[PDB]
């Protein structure tokens, strides 16, 4: 086993080897709750458990792409709810931008659409962004699908003025993958090639309850050490991988359980680089209050 | 089609008025035990997989298997003596499921508990499932021996400290609990083809649905039969539990304490007021020796 304890210290150990040279970035909606997003799936805090007011038929309809295209106010209610004042990335998405600086980030795959490993300074070559984004919204017609900036909709959002297409009155929506759309076609091929050379998996602030995306932790070589930092376990044993922190074959998998970003700062300052991390998300922090 | 008629504590209470709700099912799990300060496996922080460090195991799971256990007994007994609960007192949770009994609602309760705190909450023998045993009476290790101890016995060895031997073999004598590794009881598959076929109502409580197979029990379950669970959290996602998307249409999660669930339960069938009369009679009956 290329770690000598399954521990935060044995993963921090293996990131200064030679042969940990490409890690990827697993990322879910936790490691944005500190920048005031929540997550879908904490109970009381969750979306899921806040979704009354929008009179649904079911919790999951405000996600549903066919929903979505029969009654839109209720989505487009919540994007005007949920838009963040300051997109305002965390010390976890700076310390995937470490990563990145450092030469040791292959890729992050992200299920948010909230783009604050943009704004943490991670390129597009650097990102798969496995359910869309909200920075780019296109028409909904298979012969308009005319393209729309996010300053256009942000005003018709706020406006509450249902977005339509200007030349056809069709329905504009976000680049989000709803329930029932397909992946980018990138999440495939990037997964394809990325999951054939990585060294570490960094599973960050995820449940690991939506497909096809948590069966990635599973592509790996069986070598491959992953690390998760979150606040309870996730991806042991829907699933085809298995994170096995605790049984008596367990080799590889350790969970670091609690908030992303203090357990970003814990390994930043075992490898060396909490004075760094903390200087990086002060500058760029600092630097976004000036816009 | 819908048995309930909304996919909510409500909706569950008024399915358990109506005449069709005649037998109730509870599958309950260590969360229903920690009101009354056992704690979780699985909880982050407080449970027992994030509190194993002064038992230097190979493994988590090491302290629960029945390999280890036969090899490196001092640890578990080291848990045993630490975990003994000083007070043996049913939670709200227990009594709740007395209400059930003393109703006629309860069909079985079949538990992952070794605490025997339904046994006390007065549920008897036929309306249990002890499905990983219980720590209320041992046995001596080897096939050929299998000589029985009482608690008195256990508990002096435990609190002494003294791994307990059998007296005629000196082989290890182990409470009967269902160790990894180790067969559930007969009775558990014999009940369950039997209870599966008529159940009405599904209670999972306090349990995350995580250890097979007790999990695959709510697919025993008929389709049409509604399946609640009171929980800090969804767990258990025939079939498995669709609480929300656009097919979910006889699962209700209610999270939360399991004891304020119960007693949100009982209020909606109007039994809160005896339910805490019972749970304050019984405490009080308790410690009165
Ligand atoms: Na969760
Ligand atoms: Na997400
Ligand atoms: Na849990
Ligand atoms: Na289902
Ligand atoms: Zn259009
Ligand atoms: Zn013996």
């Amino acid at each position: 086993r290329l770690l000598d304890e399954l521990t935060l210290e044995g993963v921090a150990r293996y990131m200064q080897s030679e042969r940990c040279r490409r890690v990827i970035c697993l990322v879910g909606a936790g490691i944005s709750t500190s920048a005031g997003i929540p997550d879908f799936r904490s109970p009381s805090t969750g979306l899921y458990d806040n979704l009354e007011k929008y009179h649904l038929p079911y919790p999951e309809a405000i996600f549903e792409i066919s929903y979505f295209k029969k009654h839109p106010e209720p989505f487009f209610a919540l994007a005007k709810e949920l838009y963040p004042g300051q997109f305002k990335p965390t010390i976890c998405h700076y310390f995937m931008r470490l990563l990145k600086d450092k030469g040791l980030l292959l890729r992050c795959y992200t299920q948010n659409i909230d783009t604050l490993e943009r704004i943490a300074g991670l390129e597009q070559e650097d990102l798969v962004e496995a359910h869309g984004t909200f920075y780019t919204s296109h028409c909904v017609s298979a012969s308009c699908r005319h393209e729309y900036p996010l300053s256009w909709m942000k005003e018709k959002i706020f406006s509450e003025v249902t977005p339509k297409c200007e030349d056809c009155q069709s329905l504009v929506k976000p680049d989000i993958v709803f329930f029932g759309e397909s992946l980018p076609a990138r999440f495939f091929s990037c997964m394809q090639s990325d999951f054939l050379k990585v060294d570490l998996l960094l599973v960050m602030g995820t449940s690991l309850q939506v497909q096809p995306f948590a069966s990635l932790i599973s592509k790996a070589p069986l070598s491959t050490p992953r690390l998760l930092i979150n606040k309870e376990k996730a991806g042991q044993s829907g699933l085809g991988g298995g994170m096995d922190f605790d049984s008596k074959k367990a080799y590889r998998d350790v969970a670091w359980l609690g908030e992303c970003d203090q357990g970003c700062l814990a390994l930043a300052e075992l490898l060396g680089w909490k004075k760094e991390l903390e200087d990086l998300v002060r500058r760029e922090h600092a630097s976004i209050d000036a816009q």
